């Protein structure tokens, strides 16, 4: 989309394992001046 | 069923990304029916 | 590597939930696909 | 310190794509830094 993507996770673990990866990336994101 | 959560995701690069491992991780669900 | 590439983990939560990830990969792959 | 592990990985873009989600997730790693 224009502001984000949108992915259907199954199971509590599991989308919590993602949302640790994709918080991690965005932290990533924010190394660069 | 099962519980379902939506990841939000921001760049088309990280998107793909998350989606090859979780069609990965669906496709192990699928084995035991 | 010529058959794999390696990486040092740290943490074994951390491991554990990487080595899911590229395990259900490596199915995907096996059963073609 | 912590305990270190070894994942072995096929495949060049999918090592890199464990050592970019690894690398996010070392950004965290701290004793309150």
């Amino acid at each position: 989309g224009s502001e984000y993507f949108t992915l259907q996770i199954r199971g509590r673990e599991r989308f919590e394992m993602f949302r640790e990866l994709n918080e991690a990336l965005e932290l990533k994101d924010a190394q660069a001046g």
